[PDB]
């Protein structure tokens, strides 16, 4: 009735809608041209007819259907990597046919610190559609995705909704980040509001709390991003997974050289010669200030740096140019951190190094071992679950078959007993990839003989001394490129997978392909024993 | 309509407005023009009004651009610490070529009662820019930070527009203050709603219930400060933290000599010849009246000093000036309440002192062992988790395999229960630094060797007896300054760490670097074993 009512109407014809669109508008109105200076009730048809006008219809972003340019702007987002990017292109051929993506998401996985936002932003892109983000993490609730219940003025539209009226394109590209951060505590499991927004038999009528009025949303692609594989079953389906890893010293000097340089510089808001950093002082970047698979320690380095350079060059006049070198790295750094190489480890007999497979990248690990004189029993430490037990036992029963050919005392284990400590044991590995590694030191234990520096071992066991195969030896070998180790001893079985894994690993590290216990407790022991 | 409605209306004429302000103001006028005596209604739009004229808009401060004065008067707050002003004048450079920050807040972090207010008063002075202040602690509402809906009179703005409503400035320095104290209890989590102001993203557009207009907030500069690291993750972006710590007895005299005893003196209206306090006293009272990381001990010392000797005075025509040292203190104090000096602590077996790295400063912690007869049960107190439990198997290893060269009889773990007690296990420490505490204590119960007073340690232990570094290693040295300890054992590797440490502490505590448990073990014990 009030002037208000007025003008509100003139919001509904001013904008063309479709069926659905004129039905919650028709709903509105019969909502509307009532008193307006009535609490709560004015407010909130009037913040719904706002996000009617600002919800997309009857205009999207211009998709794109060449693949020559999609592949030349993922070729300029942090590296190109030329793993994923491929696989990308791919899913995008997929989609040059059609509008309709009736299948996966391009789910990404990886350790933290890489380029999974760039990634994103490059495939928006690529597409020609409008880039949009909303985080997943800390859900745990359907009214984070959804919204309110159509009820007095407060009860705004869920995330998803708010991001759509924010976006005028009904073809944006909807990124979905922390996906293995979602859990369900307030109201049930929000999983299903996902798959309903996600799938597209259900997408295109997609019910909210406060637009109870179908949306159509089959045009609205979805990219996922995570960190483990722990992604909830539910979520699963209509997704692909694709794995992502870390970068070698090379990758990521040219990664830092050629974006995370320009970019800290002009963040810091440098001239183009007011700080000029070598390769050299990168390269002691990474192997003494930062021990992880992406690229945050860099960042976090450069910017102190750039910090620290603009500092010093304003408060003296009569500087005119900042240059820092592997030298005089320190003197804006401070005191190493962290140690690179296993050349001066002065090897140790109750130690074993050994390699770790993780859902963010593989690590190493110093497993040890006791022989104290007891009555044979066993005890493990670091959250060890049964199948460490059933390893560490076929290893005894191996050592006690080999005791004679050791040099060990068949009595060892009736008057000694044996506690085995693998740190960090609760790593996501399913498997005991450690058997060798507490072999050895079970033998090192029983015999004195110091396992040999710069070496590292992973792999399963049996009772016959047979080494069987493993997953994951692209993060391991990694991680021992990163950790300075150039010996690395793998199981045999593996040999083939070597030809999938880039020259750039393979030449830095000296591998040995075994397949029974004896080479190991050869190439790993100082002496012949 | 009435003769309000007119006045009100010149309000809106009389202030200079922006695009966003002439809109919210053509808001109002559409508000306007109404029933004066509408109750709940003319009050609420007049208070809209009154918040308008209030809120800067076309105004601001005078910034500095040069960063000598800034130093200069940052080195006058409270001591300067030269160690957190550097990083300070680090982000003023960064700042001095754009009112736009674009990047972190300067978030502080220590134990309560440091210069924090005093270094935000001097950021604002040297910055030449209104000082304000909000605290965040306890808020666990968006209505706090945000106002209420438009509706009836008593529906006030979110603390922060009144707070800019009252800084007619559009460049202010908004400190928040108790950062970590802040929850999400009441309506979701607030931190979004500061993310929405803090974003440069968003703040640009920042819209309240109550100011449902956007305002401009970009060029306001936002400073957070903390005590502990436990900072929200959403809140953790666009965030640096600076780290602070406590004072040494020559720097805290010095401070009460510089700002506590002239702020106490002129508080209870004393004049410049009543009351003279010498170094001795202050001495006496930061060695057996306060045991803590800041002043406030100090300055509620000094303020019954003042109240007592003003009493004093008054009561006495005859008295002319009050003199207050180390004898005659106690006479305006009592008893002492605290202990400086192990010298006459009379070396107990079962009772070791270490150190203990808590976010609020290291402290001091005695643990205690009991060796009693039974079966060979392991008991801990002290709320311990899972490394613990590692931690104590590790040194019950090790020391089964030294009994024979400390003369402790083998079977002690097989007819004798263990009972470990740490007071304060719950302390925010990751990772049982204390393993060479509860070793030595164990040896000490096992052989009856008193442990040596005067003597600190902390540190990690393996199962081969070697001792792995720790961080926070000033913090532990100076609760051992503090605590009149003078011998202190750490761990070898952290013995590179001593160079970030000043003189004023290494030269009053005695360091021995060490990497085996021998070395411990002979540095503790009163005996050789």
């Amino acid at each position: 009735a009030p002037d208000e009512n007025e003008a509100l109407k003139r919001k509904i014809d001013a904008a063309k809608m479709p069926k659905e669109a004129k039905e919650k508008a028709e709903a509105e109105l019969q909502k509307l041209k009532m008193m307006s200076p009535m609490s709560a009730e004015a407010t909130v048809v009037r913040g719904y007819i706002d996000w009617m006008v600002q919800v997309p219809w009857n205009a999207r972003s211009k998709v794109k259907k060449d693949l020559r340019q999609a592949q030349e702007i993922l070729d300029t987002d942090h590296y190109g990597l030329e793993r994923v990017k491929d696989r990308i292109l791919e899913y995008l051929a997929v989609q040059s046919r059609v509008n309709k993506i009736k299948g996966p998401i391009l789910c990404l996985v990886g350790p933290p610190g890489v380029g999974k936002t760039s990634l994103g932003q490059s495939i928006a892109k690529a597409t020609g559609r409008k880039y949009v983000r909303m985080a997943l993490g800390g859900v745990r609730d359907e009214a984070e995705i959804r919204g309110h219940r159509r009820t007095y003025i407060g009860s705004m539209p869920g995330k998803l909704i708010q991001k759509m009226a924010k976006v005028g394109v009904k073809n944006p590209l909807f990124l979905l980040d922390e996906i293995d951060k979602m859990s369900s505590d307030m109201r049930g499991d929000p999983a299903s509001a996902l798959l309903e927004v996600l799938d597209p038999e259900q997408n295109v009528a997609f019910s909210d709390h406060y637009l109870e009025v179908d949306y159509d949303l089959s045009d609205v692609m979805f990219v996922a991003t995570s960190n483990s594989m722990n992604i909830p079953a539910p979520l699963l389906d209509r997704m692909e997974v694709i794995r992502l890893s870390g970068y070698t010293e090379d990758e990521k000097l040219n990664i830092a050289k050629r974006h995370l340089l320009p970019k800290q510089i002009e963040r810091n808001a440098l001239k183009k010669g007011e700080l000029t950093v070598d390769d050299s002082a990168i390269i002691g970047i990474i192997r003494y200030y930062t021990r992880e698979a992406g690229v945050r320690g860099l960042e976090r380095e450069i910017s102190k740096l750039c910090r620290k350079a603009v500092k010093q060059l304003l408060l003296d006049k009569s500087l005119k140019h900042i240059e820092i070198n592997g030298d005089n790295l320190h003197d804006y750094l401070g005191v190493q951190r962290f140690d690179y190489g296993r050349a001066d480890n002065e090897n140790r007999v109750g130690q074993v190094t050994g390699l770790a497979w993780t859902e963010v990248g593989g690590d190493l690990l110093t497993i040890e071992t006791a022989c104290v004189p007891g009555k044979g029993k066993l005890t493990y430490t670091g959250s060890l679950g049964e199948v460490m037990q059933e390893s560490i036992q076929a290893a005894l029963t191996v050592v006690r078959a080999r005791a004679e050919k050791l040099g060990i005392n068949p009595d060892f284990y009736e008057k000694r007993d044996i506690h085995v400590h693998v740190p960090e044991g609760a790593t996501p590995k399913d498997g005991p990839a450690a058997g060798i590694a507490m072999c050895t030191a079970l033998v090192s234990c029983l015999t004195g003989n110091p396992v040999r520096a710069d070496v590292a071992m992973t792999g399963e066991i049996t009772l016959r001394g047979q080494v069987l195969p493993i997953g994951g030896l692209k993060e391991k070998l990694l991680a021992a490129h990163r950790g300075g180790i150039k010996t690395v001893l793998i199981p045999f079985e593996n040999k083939r997978d070597l030809e999938e894994i880039p020259d750039n690993v393979i030449a830095d590290l000296d591998i040995h392909p075994v397949k029974r216990i004896e080479e190991v407790l050869t190439l790993a022991l100082q002496n012949e024993p």
